[PDB]
């Protein structure tokens, strides 16, 4: 395993989105990883419809859109539906809408997905080296969350109860200590331009190992 990875370098991760009034957060996270997927299955980086989970990927998965939802049964939906539209084709408007999916406009599949297993770390890494970007669920509920902008994020008071959905798009080592290159679907003015750097191999922190999942094209 490489000493550090970044998905970016590799032209696997879209722009920073932004989720706005909605709380779509596994949507994003869900879209993103198999965005990363379809890049390396097809040389095309395209960004997938967030929006379209939302509006279709509901009770049956045991999503509630805007209000939650989890980024494994989103891609169990993928794998039923047997496609998942474009961004561009089906924007995200940030809201409960009725399911618009239009299979003429499928820019994607999925054939199966992935969990780890729980609170490994030196699993998800090894997953994040050889398959690519995973949908991690982190506890996000701490103020220090939000008011941070660079460094490695240390919270003493996390916990594994995680709360949002998030995206894992590589990791390294900045002066000695160890991290998580995380995406955040907060916009570009989160943290590091969308970015945040994780706490790595410090007990799970925050949860970032508990439920870890990727799809496969
Ligand atoms: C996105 C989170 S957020 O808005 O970015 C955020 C940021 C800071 C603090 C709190 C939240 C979703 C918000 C859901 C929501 C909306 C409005 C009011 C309350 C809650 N969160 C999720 O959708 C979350 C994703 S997860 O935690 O990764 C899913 C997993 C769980 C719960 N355990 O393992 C996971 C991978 N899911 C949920 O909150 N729910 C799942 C579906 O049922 C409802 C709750």
């Amino acid at each position: 395993l490489p000493d550090s990875v970044d998905w970016r370098e590799k032209g696997c991760v879209t722009e920073v989105k932004y989720q706005g009034s909605c709380g779509a957060c596994w949507a994003f996270s869900a879209v993103g990883a198999l965005e990363a997927q379809l890049k390396l299955k097809t040389g095309k980086l395209v960004s997938l419809s967030a929006q379209n989970l939302v509006d279709c990927s509901t009770k049956k998965y045991g999503n509630k859109g805007c209000n939650g939802g989890f980024m494994t049964t989103a891609f169990q939906y993928i794998i039923d539906n047997k496609g998942i539209d474009s961004d561009a084709s089906y924007p995200y408007k940030a809201m409960d809408q009725k399911c618009q999916y239009d299979s003429a406009y499928r820019a994607a599949t999925c054939r199966k997905y992935t969990e780890l297993p729980y609170g490994r770390e030196d699993v998800l890494k090894e997953a994040v080296a050889n398959k690519g970007p995973v949908s991690v669920g982190v506890d996000a509920r701490h103020p220090s969350f939000f008011l941070y902008r660079s460094g490695v994020y240390y919270e003493p008071s996390c916990t594994q109860n995680v709360n949002h959905g998030v995206l894992v798009v590589g990791y390294g080592d900045l002066n000695g200590k160890e991290y998580w290159l995380v995406k955040n679907s907060w916009g570009h003015n989160f943290g590091e331009k969308g970015y945040i750097r994780m706490a790595r191999n410090k007990g799970n922190h925050c949860g970032i190992a508990s439920f870890p999942s990727y799809p496969e094209i």
